């Protein structure tokens, strides 16, 4: 494959799987790169961190280690990464990014890269009141349970919602008035990164493992409010997250097209191996998939831009080599 896994180094859970993705992020990885962090801490720091593995990825041999970066971040008990999920480590991580790219030539990548655009509404039938927001969003969660493809989650996530009698709207001004209430697109950032809801809460929480399809060619122009011509939203699945067990264990892996051109790799933590289009895919129904990444059709070519070794600026990588000197002794 050309590429090097990560190095087992506890219950990292997931993390691995979110860093290798993150790693395929090719204008993130570039625009982490020109991060300012030669004033930075060694080990507090966590944009240096990102760099550190990111660097590592690229030009070591050997597996790649990740103790700076968890101790950086501060998840260190025992069921700090039991207990949280993929959403939180990566706002965590992407956050601390957008941050430090700040009045930089690369200020906003993370925006840019991620960030789109919702409207949510309530709307009152009898009586006439309206109330629109605009939000933004990183990332998006959606339901399975008794949903049999992505397809039907978007159109469940948009679905109207009803606020009969028992639980009506307070208008405030006019009442209470039954009212429907739903959430359409605007927009739909370049990277989709969605998350599977299968871990649910108190009935009596529960990994469900129900089947659930998803292609490698995504539509998405019924859900946006205002289609255009020349910009249609048709996304291509990029890396698909799995994980085999239930609520008190498991494995986590993830099945990766580095390059959008449809030739997939699994990166089993410190084994990465070519696989097929079936494995990463159709196997991961339901030894299930909990977050998918798509990438826009029209930004592919600008997301995977290759990624020479000259992209690392001097500074950086005098600094990484020295850490290496120090940590080779005894
Ligand atoms: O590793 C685990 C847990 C760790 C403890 C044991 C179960 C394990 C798990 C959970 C669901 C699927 C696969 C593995 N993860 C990683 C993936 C996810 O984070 C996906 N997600 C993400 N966001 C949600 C938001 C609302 C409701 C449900 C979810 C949800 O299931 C859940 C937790």
């Amino acid at each position: 494959t050309g590429y090097v896994g990560l190095k087992n180094q506890g219950a990292t859970c997931y993390m691995n799987s979110l860093l290798q993705t993150l790693f395929f992020t090719n204008q993130l990885r570039k625009a982490v790169y020109m991060m300012p962090t030669e004033g930075d801490d060694s080990s507090k720091s966590v944009p240096l961190a990102l760099q550190r593995v990111f660097y590592e990825l690229q030009h070591s041999d050997k597996p790649v280690g990740t103790k700076k970066l968890t101790k950086s971040f501060g998840w260190e008990t025992l069921d700090s990464f039991m207990q949280h999920d993929v959403q939180e480590l990566c706002r965590v991580l992407l956050d601390n990014v957008e941050n430090k790219m700040k009045g930089t030539c690369v200020e906003g990548t993370i925006p840019k890269l991620f960030r789109g655009k919702m409207v949510s509404y309530i709307q009152c039938k009898e009586v006439d009141y309206r109330s629109d927001r605009r939000e933004d969003y990183y990332d998006i969660q959606l339901s399975i349970k008794g949903k049999k493809n992505i397809f039907e989650s978007f159109v469940d996530y948009v679905a109207v919602e009803q606020l009969d009698g028992d639980n009506k709207y307070d208008a405030g001004e006019h009442g209470l008035q039954e009212a429907e209430k739903g959430v359409k697109f605007l927009t739909l950032p370049p990277v989709l990164h969605l998350q599977l809801m299968r871990f649910m809460y108190d009935p009596q929480n529960i990994k469900i493992n129900d089947r659930f399809e998803f292609p490698e060619q995504l539509p998405l122009d019924e859900f946006l409010q205002k289609t255009d011509p020349k910009d249609p939203a048709n996304y291509i699945l990029h890396a698909v997250l799995v994980h085999s067990g239930d609520n008190h264990g498991g494995h986590y892996v993830v099945y990766l097209n580095p390059k959008g051109d449809g030739k997939w790799c699994k990166f089993d933590d410190d084994v990465v191996s070519r696989c097929t289009k079936e494995e990463a895919i159709e196997h991961n129904y339901g030894t299930n998939a909990y977050m998918l990444v798509y990438i826009r059709e029209s930004k592919l070519s600008e997301v995977l831009q290759a990624v020479t070794d000259h992209d690392i600026p001097q500074q950086l990588v005098e600094r990484l080599q020295e850490e290496k000197r120090i940590e080779a002794q005894k």
